[PDB]
C-alpha cells in the first residue's frame, strides 16, 4: 500500500527514524556526534529541532558538516523543517546516558542509553489520543520503524527538561478501561499529555566503516566455517586478574603469520629461528645469509656449540645423525687418535646482509704439523664440529 | 483492513530476529548466556518469553543484567512483549546444540546449532497458513533475511517441548496441491500447525557491535590503506582436508604484537628470546633479570655453550666477533699454554626476579696454583666463556 | 506489499552495479561499448547472473565454489505493484581502457524509472513518499528527486514534462497543471537516481572494508587506547602491519610465520638430561601444524667424562664423582677429545643418543662404558629445541 491513511501519523514515523538514525551515530559528516560529548545522565533537546539540523543552514544547526560545503552532507531534516504539526505534535525527546569512555574517540564522554520522544495531543477529546497512537503504531510498521515502546504519558517541566509524572502502556489504555480513566484523571493543566516513542539502544547498533561505534565489552567478532555451523571467534577481553588486556585467538587451531614481531621487557624482537650448520672442507669461513628484518629492527646472530671433536679436516659432521671423526693430523701428515681439547671458538661477523662464521679448536701441543688448516696447536674452520646458528631481529 | 498480515508478520521477524540474536551471543551484558551453561543437545523455550526478558524487568525474566543499573543494559525484548497474538502466533522456540568448549569461559558446555522458531495458525482455515506466511517471508527480505527455507510444520508436545512430526517446504505448499493437500490430511486435532521460522541473514546485512552477526564462510575483514587501491584482508578459514581453522594473517606484511603467547602440545608458552653472555673479571656469580611474564606463567631459563676455553681469568670473549684467550695460569702466576679440560658446568638458579648465573671449567691437575680464583683444578666463573641465554614463560 | 523497499532495493542495487568496472574478477558487461545512452529493460534479465535458468547478463567467476556477487534474484521481477519497474536509463562518457580493448566508456549517470499504476494517479505524490522516506532512512539522498512523463527517444527514453517531488506536494496549482499534460503518448514515473550520503555499515559479506588508518575497537574496563587494532601502511618501508601492540597480550593457539618465505612455528626448548644405564633418549615430536615437518637441535650446555657417575638433572647444580678406573672404581676425571650428540626420527619419537670421547688407558677394558668413550652418558645436559617448518 502506497496511500497514506494519516499524514500526522506519516510525519511521526518520519521524524522518530532520523532521531534513530542519529542516536545510533557516533560520528556524523566524519565530526564527533555533538550529544555525546557532555557528561550528565539526561538531555531533553527541543521541539524546534534546531539540535537536527546542519549546522550550515541559514540559521545554524548543531549538527556538524565536512570541512567544505562543496561535498554532499549527511543530514536528517531539511533546514525548514517542523514537526510541531497536527494532533501529534512533536515536542522535543529527552536523551538519556551513562557515562562512556570510548577507546578511540576522546571527544566522547558519555553513551546514549534510550530516547524518549514526546509528540502531545492536540485533538479535542483527550481519551482518543488511543486511536492516533494506534495509527501511529500501524504506521510504524509500515514503514519498517521498529521501535522499543509505545506509551501514553503525562509530563511537567523540570529543571533542565521534562518528567513523566504519569505513564499508562498503549495495550493498557484501549484494553484496560480502568486503568484508562484511572490515568486521564491526573491529566491536569500544567501536565502535557502526549504519546510517547522509546528508542532503546541496544547491541543491534552497526559497526560503521570508519570504525567509530566499538564492539560490546565481552563480544565475540566470528566466521561461519566449512565445518558446519561452529562459529570460529575471536575477542579483546580484560582480565581483572592481572589488569591485562587479551586478544583471544585461541578457538582458532593456526594463527598463521608472515612478518611477526612482540616486545620482551620494551624491546622488539621476531621469533628466532635456527639452523643446522657445519663447514666445508678447506677451512674457510661458513657463511649464512641474514634474515630479512622488518622496518626498524637489526639483525642478530648466536651460534651454539652441538658436537665436537679434534679431528679438524677428517671428519664429516653433516648428519644429524651420526658423525664421522677419523682423528687428528699427526707431525707427518697422517691422521692418528683424537687429540685431547683445550678450547672452542665460534666467532660471527655480519657483512652485507651475510654472516661469516668462523671458528677454532684449541688442542694439546706437539701433535699438529707445524703449517696447515690444522697445524700448530689449533685446527681451524674445523669440519669436526656442528652449531646451531639462531637468528632474529630486534631493535 | 487486511494490512492486518503484514503487520502480524512485522512482529514475526521482530521477535525471530531477535531470538536468533540471542542465540548467537556466549554473554549478554557481561555474563555467560544462560542457555549454553547446560549441557543436553537440546532445549525448547516457551510461548510466554520470561526467557528472553531482562531480569530486572518488574516481573523479572532470565537475561542477565551487568549488576550496575547505571549500566546500558542490552536488551531484546520489551518486559511486557507477548507476541501470542495474530493470526500467526508465537509458540515457542526448538534449540539445538552440541557440546563445546569454549578456551576462555568455563562456564559454557555447548554451542547452538540453530534455532527454529513456531508461529501457530489461527485462522479458522488451514489452507490460508501459505497465504499469511508469504507477508512473513515479505517482511523478512525488509530486514535483509532470507527468503529461503520457510517450512510449514505440525508439531506435538512431548515432556521435553514440541517436535515436528511433518513438515512442508513453504515452495511445495504454494506450488504442488498433491502434497499440501496430503500435508493437511494428516493435520489431526490434536496436533498445531505453525510456520516454522530459521533466520538466515543474507550477506548485505550490516554487522552489529555486540558480535552477533558472524562473517560469511571464506569473507574477509578488509581495511583501506595508503599502499593504494589493494585491500588488507585477514580471514578465518576451516580446511576440510586438515580439519583445522586457520586465521589466515599473511595478507599483511607484519604483525606487530606486544606481549604474544601460544600453545605447544596443550601447554602455553612466551618465545624465547636470547642474550649472549660473559662473566665480568673477578670470578664472581652473574646475575641476569627475568623477563616479566603473562598472568599465569611461570620464568624459565637455559643457557649453553657457544666459546670456551681453559684461560680462566686471562681472556675477553665479551666480542662475538672475536676472542682473547691467553692461557692458563701457572704455578708460579704467569700465564702459561693453555690447559688440557676436563669439563664445564653452567647452573642457574631463580630468586626474586633475577637468575643467578655460576659456572666452572674443571682441568687437568697440576697446572694451577694452590690459591686464587683459578686454583687447584678449577675456573671459577671464568672469562674464557661465553653462553647464550635463553628466557621464556611457560604454564 | 513490499513496494517502497523494493523500489529503493533495486535503485541501490542498479547504483552499485552502475559503481562497478569488474563484477565477480569480469568486466562490468555495460562497459564494453561505446555508445552514449542505453536503457536497460523492465526484465531485468541485464542485472541477473548468467547462470540462471534464463540466462541473464551479469558475468560468473567460473567456478561455483565461492559466492557469486549479485544483485538481484533469478526470479525477481519489479514490473508489479503500483510503483512498477520500468527500466534504467544509463549515460555514458568516453573511455580508453589500458588492457581490454572492448572496454570503451565509463558511467556517467544512471536514472531508474518506475511507472504509476495506481487507481488514480494523484496518490502518486503519496507514493513518492514513501519511497523518499525510505531512501533517507537508508542513507540516501536522492538527486533531482522528480514525478515525470517520458516518451520514447532516438535511445530510450527523455522526460518530455517532470515535476520536483516537493512541487508535487507543496503546489496543488503546479500539480494538476503537470497531471493534465499526462496523455496517451507518455508514462507517468517515478525517477530515482540515489546517492550515498550516510556513513555505510560493515557487512556480513565483508564487501566493504574498514577506511584507512580506521580502528577496530572494543570497550573493556581498561578503558582508552588499550582494546583496538588496525592496518596501516608504513610508507617510508612500504610494508603493511596489522598493529596489535595496544593490546597486552596476544594468546593464539597454533602459531606460524614465514622467515624468508619459509614457514616456521616458534621454537620451544626443554632441559634434558640420560637416565641411568647407558641408554638412549626418547623425546616426544611436537604436534606439527598442516603440511609442516619437524625439526630438532641439541646442544650441550653442562658436561664433564664422569659418564655414569654423576648427576647433571638439577638445573642448578651438578654432581660429577670421577671416571671409571681399570679396576672399575671411581676416580679421577678423564681429559676429553670430543662430544657427540645425534638425533633421529622415527615415527614420531626423536631418539637421541650422545659420546664423550675422553683420553684413552682409562677405563675399563669392559663394563656399561669401555675404551676411550662414554655413552648416553649422565655427565652431561643438552638443551633440546623443537620446531616445525616447510
Amino acid at each position: 500500500e502506497l496511500m497514506i491513511k494519516s499524514s500526522n501519523a506519516f510525519d511521526v514515523i518520519e521524524l522518530s527514524s532520523q532521531i534513530q538514525r542519529y542516536a545510533s551515530l557516533s560520528k556524523i559528516n566524519n565530526r564527533t556526534n555533538p550529544i555525546l560529548k557532555d557528561n550528565k545522565a539526561k538531555e531533553f533537546k527541543d521541539a524546534d529541532l534546531k539540535w537536527l539540523k546542519l549546522e550550515n543552514c541559514p540559521t545554524a544547526g548543531d549538527v556538524p558538516t565536512t570541512g567544505n560545503n562543496n561535498d554532499l552532507q549527511d543530514q536528517f531534516i531539511a533546514c525548514d523543517a517542523d514537526y510541531r504539526k497536527g494532533d501529534l505534535s512533536y515536542f522535543g525527546s529527552q536523551f538519556e546516558f551513562s557515562t562512556y569512555v570510548h577507546p578511540s574517540n576522546p571527544e566522547i564522554q558519555r553513551q546514549i542509553k534510550q530516547v524518549v520522544s514526546y509528540f502531545q495531543y492536540r485533538g479535542m477529546e483527550r481519551a482518543f489520543i488511543g486511536d492516533a497512537a494506534g495509527y501511529v503504531i500501524s504506521e510504524a510498521k509500515k514503514k519498517g520503524f521498529s521501535a522499543q515502546d509505545y506509551r501514553i504519558v503525562l509530563i511537567e517541566p523540570d529543571r533542565v527538561g521534562y518528567f513523566e509524572s504519569n505513564a499508562i502502556s498503549y495495550e493498557e489504555f484501549i484494553e484496560n478501561p480502568s486503568a484508562r480513566e484511572n490515568f486521564l484523571l491526573k491529566a491536569t493543566k500544567d501536565r502535557t499529555l502526549a504519546l510517547a516513542v522509546s528508542l532503546a539502544q541496544t547491541g543491534e547498533i552497526a559497526m560503521q566503516r570508519d570504525g567509530s561505534v566499538a564492539f560490546l565489552e565481552d563480544s565475540e567478532l566470528c566466521w561461519d566455517t566449512a565445518a558446519g555451523s561452529a562459529k570460529s571467534c575471536l575477542s579483546v577481553r580484560y582480565d581483572t586478574v592481572g589488569n591485562k588486556t587479551e586478544l583471544d585467538l585461541k578457538q582458532i587451531d593456526v594463527v598463521s603469520a608472515k612478518g611477526l614481531s612482540f616486545e620482551s621487557d620494551g624491546k622488539t624482537k621476531t621469533p628466532v629461528v635456527s639452523t643446522y650448520e657445519t663447514f666445508q672442507d678447506g677451512g674457510r669461513a661458513k657463511t649464512i645469509n641474514a634474515i630479512e628484518c622488518p622496518t626498524g629492527l637489526n639483525n642478530r646472530f648466536a651460534a651454539v656449540v652441538s658436537s665436537f671433536s679434534t679431528a679438524g679436516q677428517n671428519a664429516n659432521f653433516s648428519s644429524e645423525s651420526a658423525k664421522d671423526s677419523q682423528g687428528t693430523t699427526q707431525k707427518d701428515g697422517s691422521k692418528g687418535p683424537h687429540a685431547l681439547l683445550s678450547g672452542i671458538s665460534l666467532n660471527w661477523t655480519l657483512t652485507n646482509k651475510v654472516w661469516d662464521v668462523t671458528a677454532s679448536i684449541g688442542i694439546e701441543s706437539g701433535i699438529l704439523p707445524t703449517s696447515g688448516i690444522d697445524s700448530g696447536s689449533l685446527l681451524r674452520n674445523p669440519k669436526s664440529l656442528s652449531f646451531i646458528a639462531f637468528q632474529w631481529c630486534e631493535n
